[PDB]
């Protein structure tokens, strides 16, 4: 009946992986169970009680916020591009009204934002689909295609260049429309969990923070490091992780206030829904 | 996307190897990894089936298929002496079990052949086997003794045994007993063909492993420290497990092998003159 060490998710993708690298160079790896895989999957993860603490896209969180508490002070977001978030398009946006536009299935709030987008600011009603993620077979079948992760950083980087395919960043076009910053996920620990639990909870939301610190200071070693073993080289990765905005304060809670207005009616949760977060000791 | 991918590397998750996470994590290798944690039995499968391309393998595994493997030197799981985690848990006299009801817990491959060769070939008992899931209170509850590994056994070796009253004999002492030899339970080992289609990868996560493994000797008891928080057992309890525990394999462990496999070979699967190719270093 000993203490357990609580159950971490954590997404597999580039992004996070700095993080990771703070996780494993701090020793916080050792106090956590962890779990990778996709957004998707850990959302529901968590959700389900499958994890006590973890990353969550924003959109999975709204509809879930009477039952997780998010962390402050860290997330994943940026101010204008997010490089890793794009509508892949063989036309303009405004010639997308009835056309096919596959949804890659790993994403739940960015291809919340990009038909946002598409229908509020360049008004067309395309018919959506969702799929698995992959550029080359959503394209042969699709006019446009949503991609998340290491999949639309190669789609921005390297395959639409080479292919003069239009690749839009979804952090960018939301930037030129609301001026904002956006938000794509959160950590966040059960509700539950946090209330039997508020230490560990603590000393887990405290070391992501120093975790995601060291990594911010020893990006280049990071970069270095993971171009060895991607089609990205040391420089582009050293751009995508000081591009990307790990913060989660005021101006960034802002951001997530304006998005879930304008998406609750149509994504199944109120508008006005309350984001409660880790409160720190007194 | 054609770039080159991370080897698929496995790691025990027993307390075993929590030291070596430490320096894998400390070091920053795990970022040229991609790990998969499990127990012995299910990450050597999984090396043997190719879901793996380098990991940890039970010796008796390996052995049994040691003409696709390469085992890595300098670098094994084993003891000289007590190993405090691969124990015979007894309520009788290890001499009056013949006959009696032994239970070997299904997660272990290597000591529960281990065992059985001490029983039969050092004690001159031949008891009535069965394989169970590791679970000392219900092997207690149908057999006089049940053979555990990993956090299980070093729960029987410094809780549940001397609550209860119970004899815990250490499999890696009763083997130097016997034959006044180390013990390995378990090498690391790569994929023949993945060494072979990439020998620098292997030799470079081969020279990662020894340098984790370096540095997990020198922070001990920074380590213990940590997981005594998670376990039951305290900090000295961890350090003294981690620092009995002997992670070399040179000539006097590669000796105890060789032994170890021609008296259980030709009955578990291999050859008694088995071959054991090791990564070769560079010239
Ligand atoms: C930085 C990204 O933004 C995300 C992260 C997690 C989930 C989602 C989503 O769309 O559900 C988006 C990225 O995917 O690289
Ligand atoms: C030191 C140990 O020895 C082992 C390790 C891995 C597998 C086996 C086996 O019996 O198959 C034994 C331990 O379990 O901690």
């Amino acid at each position: 009946n000993s203490r357990t060490r609580p159950r971490v998710g954590h997404i597999q993708f580039l992004s996070c992986l700095p993080l990771y690298w703070g996780l494993a160079r701090t020793g916080t790896l050792l106090d956590f169970e962890l779990t990778k895989d996709t957004p998707e999957k850990l959302s529901e993860q968590l959700v389900r009680g499958d994890l006590d603490i973890g990353p969550v896209t924003l959109v999975e969180f709204l509809k879930n916020a009477d039952d997780l508490v998010a962390f402050p002070d860290i997330a994943v977001g940026c101010d204008g591009p997010v490089m890793s978030c794009v509508i892949v398009s063989q036309v303009p946006l405004d010639r997308l009204d009835g056309a096919r536009v596959a949804l890659g299935s790993t994403s739940r709030t960015s291809v919340r934002l990009a038909q946002l987008l598409l229908s509020e600011r360049f008004g067309v009603q395309p018919d959506y689909y969702t799929c698995p993620p992959d550029l080359s077979l959503m394209m042969q079948e699709a006019d446009a295609a949503v991609l998340i992760g290491d999949a639309a950083l190669r789609a921005n980087m390297i395959d639409g260049p080479r292919y003069g395919l239009d690749v839009h960043d979804l952090g960018a076009l939301w930037k030129e429309w609301t001026g904002l910053p956006f938000v794509f996920a959160v950590w966040a620990a059960r509700r539950d969990y946090a209330e039997r639990e508020p230490v560990i909870t603590r000393k887990v939301h405290e070391a992501f923070l120093a975790s995601r610190n060291l990594s911010l200071e020893e990006v280049e070693k990071v970069a270095e490091q993971a171009a060895r073993w991607e089609a990205f080289d040391e420089d582009t990765l050293a751009k995508y992780f000081t591009t990307l905005d790990f913060r989660f304060g005021a101006p960034q809670l802002e951001a997530v206030t304006e998005f879930a207005r304008r998406v609750g009616p149509t994504t199944g949760f109120p508008a006005d829904v309350k984001v409660e977060l880790l409160k720190p000791l007194e």
